[PDB]
DNA sequence: ATCGACCCTATACGCGGCCGCCCTGGAGAATCCCGGTGCCGAGGCCGCTCAATTGGTCGTAGACAGCTCTAGCACCGCTTAAACGCACGTACGCGC
């Protein structure tokens, strides 16, 4: 459902396949864990244990994510 | 034998001197601007030629309509796995 509102908002009265959404999920979620995993990093080099926005952030921001 | 007076010493204070801490002017580099100079790369013109242009023919990918058949959407109900909220407290964030 959350794809569905995405797509609304670039193109109208549009149909997915199941197999479509499948795949948005498995490459989102692997970006996630993968971004956690940078983040958890982070949080780490700061002598913390937490992880928080600035980690994120930070992670995104050596990746070149603007 | 005892009391008063005098001298000596210890102590207290009194203020003076010295030190440490807290607030402003000014000195000196390092930077920006500026007028003179000067030089070498930019911008321009010259002329050559090869790539763009043009006119033309042949063919096929593609536009288009027609038909069909998968699968994407809608709906619904039952179960329950999972999600939400609240309570507690301990160990982790962070400030020093």
């Amino acid at each position: 459902r959350l794809v569905r509102e995405i797509a609304q908002d670039f193109k109208t009265d549009l149909r997915f396949q199941s197999s479509a959404v499948m795949a948005l999920q498995e490459a989102s979620e692997a970006y996630l864990v993968a971004l956690f995993e940078d983040t958890n990093l982070c949080a780490i080099h700061a002598k913390r244990v937490t992880i928080m926005p600035k980690d994120i952030q930070l992670a995104r921001r050596i990746r070149g994510e603007r």
